[PDB]
């Protein structure tokens, strides 16, 4: 079942069904000529010549994009649409107490920018410095985003979500040397601490760079304050110069750092450059969602994750949107909230995660209740598969059978959508990310890296770059390549599995390395497993996802205590708040199974797939029935 082009969307579209298949092939057949021309999608200070300047060459991997030219990112999500649209509103933030709310104006958010940035300079941040913001969801979190951006600090969001010691673990491999906060986060009523766990990261003893935490008042909370270090939001904003004149800033100057989980080892951070990436979330934002002047756009990801970089803030004011930016949760007070939330600010476009609309199903008709949602035209899905029962709730209940569903394929990685549809060109299959996007040329290979030609599966990979793709891994470059561009020469790996159907669809179904998807959040095993074996008492640790109807994954860690040690409901309730304490709450195992039974092979590597099978329910070959057996307990 292949739902159709509405003709509401057909008469309005950017982008028809032809006029992709013509831009595609010319993205793909001449990159130079085709992103020449988009990338005027941006206001440039002094032009670009070279437009794709790029290889995936084994061991020598080298991205550039617009190389020579130079440009602000908040010049072009700001100060160019003072002049016709200052009186827009750029954010609309919506508080965890739908009693509390803004709109903010882009010229009064250019304002508070250039008072932002002028405190930052003022501080001693110039540009190549890294700044650590550990925010909510307040518009101040934008603010210093932006400020960063425009003086051409690199910033390194954290999510608020992450422990002192994954804070600490950012920090120390960035160096900030600034750490913005607040007193504390708001979310479904409850205060979450984010300024408590930034002083508890800054007493490890490997942390060195941090000379300031600027601190915004959310919730007036009493916190421990250490006079000199630490500075309030508002004191130093309201001294600060509402003047501030963008220098220009080269095409791959770094703007920004996001740790992101992988196979093995700790988070590392992604980093991305200026123009491509600019230019790639303006482009991919427009299309896809296919905005129009006026429309109000909703995407309700957190700041901290990729998704909210791109989609909350820098591709749609890039292109002059009015961007909603929800404090709370979806089902808060009531499953109701999100599609309250709609109705209250008449959103036009949403943009949300799988886990969120499961949640929501489970509910069933309580999620849209009392709501109208007649303002929606457009549906958008991101960060993890959506199977065709959730995808066709969204459809029916949420855009009430008129909105085309958006579900968008991409990573950290790759900066902006790469596999997703386009609303006015591209007949929508429940679950299918469909076809690739622009400058996107995607392959299924087999685990020997041959090609899989027609209706196949395999791994997912890239064979050519596309601006906003991520440049390297900072201050590791070597891992960059060897991560990504190793198991297949040449091309680039996703770490995700795919099956392309008889029409060219594409569908991933998910990773196939030892990465998961726990409420549509990318977490590593080997970091859970890392985390749990720092434990004193714990002496190894096998780390495995399994099904859940509603987050994707639920975390099931099988460990093995030390000699001398023994379960009692007091380790379990140790041992899962430890990995809290070491990672942050996502990670927390839903389950533990203590065993000293891991099935290895003969050189001593652990085999995953037998305690994949078993978890699911699905050199020592006994350790099977006895695994078995406790797994029945
Ligand atoms: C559906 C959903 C709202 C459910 O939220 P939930 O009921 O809090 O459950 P989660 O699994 O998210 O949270 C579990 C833990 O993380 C914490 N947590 C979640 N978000 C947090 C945040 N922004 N800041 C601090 N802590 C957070 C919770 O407090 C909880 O910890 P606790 O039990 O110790 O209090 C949520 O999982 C969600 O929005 N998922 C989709 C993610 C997404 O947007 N993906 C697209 C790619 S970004
Ligand atoms: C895109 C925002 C999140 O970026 P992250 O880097 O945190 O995670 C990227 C991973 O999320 C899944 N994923 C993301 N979008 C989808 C999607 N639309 N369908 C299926 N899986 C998806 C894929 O496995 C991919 O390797
Ligand atoms: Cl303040
Ligand atoms: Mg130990």
């Amino acid at each position: 079942h292949k739902h159709a082009i509405p003709a509401n969307i057909a008469d309005r579209c950017l982008i028809n069904p032809e006029q992709y298949e013509t831009k595609y092939k010319q993205s793909i057949n001449d990159p130079d000529t085709f992103w020449g021309e988009q990338g005027k999608i941006l206001d440039w200070i002094t032009p670009y010549q070279k437009v794709k300047n790029t290889s995936f060459a084994p061991g020598n991997v080298s991205i550039k994009w617009y190389e020579d030219g130079t440009l602000n990112l908040a010049a072009n999500c700001l100060d160019r649409h003072l002049q016709e649209n200052g009186d827009r509103t750029a954010i609309i933030w919506e508080g965890d107490d739908t009693s509390q709310s803004k709109h903010i104006s882009y010229r009064e958010l250019h304002r508070d920018v250039c008072r932002f940035a002028n405190t930052l300079l003022d501080l001693g941040i110039k540009k190549g410095d890294v700044v650590a913001i550990y925010m909510p969801m307040v518009p101040e979190a934008a603010v210093a985003m932006l400020a960063c951006a425009r003086i051409g600090a690199v910033h390194s969001v954290i999510f608020g979500g992450f422990s002192p010691e994954a804070v600490a673990g950012c920090i120390i491999d960035s160096s900030s040397r600034l750490v913005i906060t607040a007193d504390e986060g708001v979310r479904a009523g409850r205060s979450i601490p984010l300024k408590k766990n930034v002083d508890d990261a800054l007493k490890n003893p490997n942390v060195t760079s941090v000379e300031h935490v600027i601190v915004l008042k959310r919730t007036g909370s009493d916190i421990d304050w250490q006079e000199g270090r630490d500075l309030w939001w508002r004191d130093l904003i309201e001294k600060a110069s509402p003047e501030h004149q963008p220098e220009a800033m080269n095409a791959e100057d770094p703007l920004f750092i996001l740790y992101t989980s992988g196979s093995t080892g700790k988070p590392k951070g992604v980093l991305h450059t200026t123009g491509g990436y600019l230019v790639y979330a303006a482009t991919t934002f427009k299309y896809v969602f296919d905005y129009h002047p006026g429309d109000i756009y909703w995407c309700t990801a957190d700041v901290g994750w990729v998704t909210g970089h791109s989609y909350l803030l820098y591709g749609p004011l890039a292109c002059g949107a009015t961007t909603l930016m929800f404090e709370g949760v979806p089902n808060w007070p009531t499953p109701a909230r999100m599609c309250q939330v709609v109705d209250k600010h008449q959103v036009n476009i949403l943009y949300t995660a799988p886990t969120a609309i499961r949640a929501l199903m489970a509910e069933g008709d309580k999620a849209i209740e009392g709501t109208d949602r007649s303002s929606l035209r457009i549906l958008g899905s991101v960060g993890e598969p959506i199977n065709p029962e959730a995808w066709e709730w969204y459809w029916k209940k949420i855009g009430k059978e008129k909105c085309p569903v958006v579900d968008t394929w991409w990573q950290t990685e790759t900066g902006g959508f790469m596999i997703t549809p386009l609303p006015g060109a591209i007949e929508l299959k429940a679950g299918s990310a469909t076809r690739p996007f622009f400058g996107v040329q995607p392959a299924l290979v087999d685990n020997e890296g041959h090609p899989q030609e027609g209706a196949t599966e395999g791994n997912l990979v890239i064979t050519d770059s596309w601006p906003g793709q991520a440049r390297t891994l900072f201050g590791d470059h070597e891992r960059f390549e060897q991560t990504y561009f190793s198991t297949f020469k040449n091309m680039y790996f996703s770490g995700d599995g795919a099956r392309r159907d008889e029409d060219g669809y594409y569908w991933i179904t998910g990773r196939v390395d030892d990465v998961l998807n726990v409420s549509g959040h990318r977490l590593g095993t080997a970091e859970i497993e890392s985390a749990l074996v720092a434990h004193p008492k714990i002496a190894e640790a096998a780390v495995v996802g399994i099904p859940h109807a509603i987050k994707g994954q639920a975390i099931y860690a099988y460990v093995t205590l030390n000699h001398g040690e023994e379960p009692s409901p007091e380790l379990y309730a140790e041992v899962r708040n430890w990995v809290r304490k070491e990672i942050g709450p996502l990670a927390t195992p839903d389950v533990l199974h203590w065993t000293d039974s891991l099935p290895k092979t003969r050189s001593g590597k652990i085999m995953r797939r037998i305690l994949r099978k078993i978890a699911a329910g699905d050199a020592d070959p006994g350790v099977v029935e006895k695994l078995l057996e406790e797994k029945q307990a």
